[PDB]
């Protein structure tokens, strides 16, 4: 491929000349990500020499239950490879998406971001790993099979794809800008966006299990249900309005240590910015 | 076993006397299945002397970005192992099931064909994998678990399965036809459907996401919610009569590429049908 | 790791001395599993010299479509490696969570069981493997992400730390007692409990599909909807006030097949122990 996987950005910062000890059996898409480099199947393992790449999570879980893995930090002495969503230390991309750091989500919302559903994921987003994004199939038409398109000569893909674009209902997130989803956004287990008509969740959304969005969730409100309802909002307005243009979630590191009470105590964060 | 797997029945269509080469890491029982063929792991690939089959999706997805595989039709040149429920340019069977053209479902629908719970498939109808297809378990006796059965001996197995059969709401699917599942139907995501009581699936239904169907589906019909409610059908009264003994889901691929405007414009498609 | 998983403890109660055959390509978890034990790759095996462990579940249905599995018994004889929550035979336990005869459950629970999120699972409960059990984030706070904690030093760790043990709605299921699954119980696919506010679920208690329950449930309730609202009780009130105390979940293995007629009529039930 031409756009780096969340292995090659992590490989790419913290690897530094060591050779990669494999904790697990690969596949043959880790096997040529790692050909440019020097790899074995993990024996003895010493971080100064060796970066341990685990193959799947259940290889990781083996690793760190490992005597040896205890001189290996997170992501500058190890990682999963089947493992394109698990959050990050530092800002990285996922097929063209910019996903901000401490930021978590599942394979069906990695398959949304190679389908162009997603434009970007903000910072300290925690999304369920069952969480779904899709898009509408067409509805102005006698079908609404996509894959019926396998058939089609040139003459019919042509057509067919003209009245797609051409559709205000967005069939395959075809018309529409790519959504987007802020940062210190929670979304629950088995949950569902429509990837055709949803094209924005504000900072702070918090989406409940089970719901089915179906439109924009505006910043700090909390949607639930089948369809999901806005039922509460998170903070204040007078929060909302403040906390939207402070962005505690671009804050360093240092800063985020900083103003741990401000962050902690709610009442304390609009006295310190209000 | 008995019944020929998806891979199987493409491969005696396809393969043609070519020898197989794996992309990917193999399981045991695609061992079982390639045991009469020549194979071996994919190294330089010719369509004319080998068939590529991929044991997962994402070891498809790593030989779609080798430049050796543009010269590789869908089915016709390789094909993905693990994927019973991939679509497929002509009707093939799943576990005595048949299915349509370009129909596709996820592991969870394939089992339900495995447990008998589908009778058969339509056309060009589209499933997401997400989506669950159970049976109720027995309510009319003191316990609700079907495992308790492994500790009954035959005289306990014998009374337990006797009422089972004498059952009007159908526990373990026991009583009532299979469940026929239409063409030109939509399935959305956490979808589920009661294979208890649902005996029918109408052709065009859609399935909202996160819908808990109980009851059929008329065809052309848009059923939405936990539990599912019809909230609009798909085309009008006339259309769905017209639709349902037309059947253009049964049409060759060049007569469907010679009423395109008939399948895209549904005002244009009764002009001609009505 | 220092607690026995669902296949160490089958093993040592039922290999005896026989050495493993491998049906299934191993995993690096499996490996240090089977390090003490002879073992071998599955060609000619015979239960009198061999135990057969399937690594995955489909690895599992190649072993049981060969003619050599049927001299096997179930855990007795064989077992899968991948299938923590798999239903056994006898009382085992589930990462420091006693789990009770012929009751199986999913990934997302096994991980809920390593989480503390739950006391006990009773015996013959029947759990979808699409069902998710997890706690809540705080929401006391400026934020909801969890993995912001990853950037605190000790001294931001401390008082994070410190309001979550003192919140009452118990985020990451911090204050509360650990939830616990009954007996007799049947929970539907796509089926969430929030472990930060649910601490009980009733014996004989039954979730439907698509449900998302926020609270406890009384036994033998049938809670079901976006919330889970109870629609009805499974038996008459006589009936749980008198299953609640005679038990038949803790019967021996001859008692259930001395009792069939009571398990199998309700109505006779009461008659027996009214
Ligand atoms: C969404 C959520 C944070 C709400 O937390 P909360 O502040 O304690 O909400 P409450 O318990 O006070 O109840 C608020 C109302 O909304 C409903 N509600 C809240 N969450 C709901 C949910 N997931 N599904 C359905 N209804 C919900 C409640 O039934 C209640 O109804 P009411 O208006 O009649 O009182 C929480 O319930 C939740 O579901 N989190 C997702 C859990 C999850 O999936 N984690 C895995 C991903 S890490
Ligand atoms: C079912 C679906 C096709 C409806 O499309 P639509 O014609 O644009 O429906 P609308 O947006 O006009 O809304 C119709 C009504 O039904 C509701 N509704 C529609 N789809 C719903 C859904 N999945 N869940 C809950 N409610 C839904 C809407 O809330 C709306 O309510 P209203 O009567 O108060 O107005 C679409 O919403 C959907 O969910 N598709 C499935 C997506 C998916 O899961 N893809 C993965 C599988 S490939
Ligand atoms: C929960 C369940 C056992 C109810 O069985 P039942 O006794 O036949 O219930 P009924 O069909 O008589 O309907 C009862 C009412 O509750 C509703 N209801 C029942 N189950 C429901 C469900 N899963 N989801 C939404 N609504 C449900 C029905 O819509 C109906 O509504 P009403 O009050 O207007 O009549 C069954 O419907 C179910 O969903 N089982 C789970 C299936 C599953 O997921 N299996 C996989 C795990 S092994
Ligand atoms: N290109 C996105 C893919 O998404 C995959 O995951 C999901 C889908 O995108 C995937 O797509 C199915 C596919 O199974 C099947 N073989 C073909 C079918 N047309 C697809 O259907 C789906 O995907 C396409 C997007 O390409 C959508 O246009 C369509 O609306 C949707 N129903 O089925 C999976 C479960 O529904 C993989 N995560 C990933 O390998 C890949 O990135
Ligand atoms: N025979 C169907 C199987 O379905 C499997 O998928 C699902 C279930 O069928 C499977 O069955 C579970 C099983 O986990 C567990 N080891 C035993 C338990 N009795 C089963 O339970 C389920 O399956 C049986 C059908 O046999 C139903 O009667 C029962 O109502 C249902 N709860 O658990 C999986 C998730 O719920 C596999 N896709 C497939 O290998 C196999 O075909
Ligand atoms: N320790 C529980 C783990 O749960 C896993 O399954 C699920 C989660 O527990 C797991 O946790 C995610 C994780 O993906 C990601 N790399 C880090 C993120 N903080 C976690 O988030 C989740 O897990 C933690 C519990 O540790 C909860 O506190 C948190 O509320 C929840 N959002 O994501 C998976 C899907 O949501 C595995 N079954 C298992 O390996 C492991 O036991």
């Amino acid at each position: 491929q031409g756009m780096k996987t969340r292995l090659e950005q992590v490989l790419e910062r913290y690897l530094n000349g060591r050779e990669v000890a494999v904790w697990g059996v690969p596949t043959r898409r880790l096997l040529r990500a790692l050909k440019p480099f020097k790899f074995h199947t993990a024996d003895r393992v010493d971080p100064q020499y060796h970066y341990v790449v685990a193959v799947t999570d259940d290889d990781l879980t083996d690793f760190l239950s490992d005597e040896q893995s205890k001189s290996f930090q997170y992501a500058n002495d190890y990682l999963t490879f089947d493992d394109e969503g698990g959050e990050l230390p530092f800002e990285r991309m996922c097929f063209n998406v910019p996903v901000g750091r401490q930021t978590y989500f599942g394979d069906g919302v990695v398959g949304a971001c190679e389908n162009g559903y997603i434009k970007s994921i903000g910072q300290f987003t925690s999304i369920n790993g069952t969480a779904e994004i899709h898009a509408n199939h067409q509805l102005n038409m006698t079908f609404v099979s996509d894959d019926i398109q396998n058939f089609f000569n040139e003459e019919s893909m042509a057509v067919f794809q003209e009245k797609l674009r051409k559709d205000p209902k967005h069939p395959y997130a075809y018309s529409k800008e790519p959504m987007t989803i802020g940062s210190d956004v929670y979304i629950g287990a088995h949950a569902f966006i429509n990837a055709s008509t949803v094209t924005s969740i504000g900072d702070g959304a918090i989406i409940g299990s089970g719901a089915v969005v179906l439109e924009n969730v505006p910043p700090f409100a909390v949607v639930v249900g089948v369809p999901a309802r806005i039922k509460r909002y998170r903070f204040s307005k007078e929060m909302i309005e403040t906390l939207l243009r402070v962005k505690w979630w671009d804050w360093s590191i240092e800063e985020i240590n900083e103003n741990v009470d401000a962050l902690i105590s709610p009442e304390l964060f609009m006295k310190k910015y209000g």
